[PDB]
């Protein structure tokens, strides 16, 4: 995974609406028009649309790619740094929201999701469930056999490869 390799699969992530939607934004920082801009604008550009890079995070990068010291980020450059930083979000995102979805899933507020709760909210979904297969995935999500799924299971679960 070389800097050409990591940039043909940046590009193949997005669609190419999308290429062309981030390459107007960053063109507006360009004007010289070289195809770069200054790393001092990269955390700009990248908020602008939509990435919430930590300055550590933006730090990193910059030395990343400023190795000869020409003090810019090509267009190239910047589109392996955004799908980077999208994947990151969004997998921190998902993992916010499982804590909630579990936090609703276990009513009595007990750290377990038990056959009951769990028969209730499969139930609510309107799905011709049966209690067999409800105990179904109690038993395949059940890694510990104590009855109940807590949250590492749940995880487990829900993620399925997990
Ligand atoms: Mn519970
Ligand atoms: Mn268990």
């Amino acid at each position: 995974a070389s800097m050409t390799d990591q940039q043909a699969e940046a590009r193949a992530f997005l669609s190419e609406e999308m290429i062309a939607e981030f390459k107007a934004a960053f063109d507006m920082f360009d004007a010289d028009g070289g195809g770069d801009i200054s790393t001092k604008e990269l955390g700009t550009v990248m908020r602008m649309l939509g990435q919430n890079p930590t300055k550590e995070e933006l730090d990193a990068i910059i030395e990343e790619v400023d190795e000869d010291g020409s003090g810019t980020i090509d267009f190239e450059e910047f589109l392996v740094m955004m799908v980077r930083q999208m994947k990151e979000d969004a997998k921190g995102k998902s993992e916010e929201e499982l804590a909630n979805c579990f936090r609703i899933f276990d009513k009595n507020a007990d750290g377990f999701i038990d056959i009951e709760e769990l028969g209730e909210i499969l139930r609510a979904t309107g799905e011709h469930v049966t209690e067999e297969d409800i105990e179904d995935l109690m038993k395949d999500s059940d890694k510990n056999n104590d009855g109940r799924i807590d949250f590492d299971e749940f995880l487990k679960m829900m993620e399925g490869v997990q």
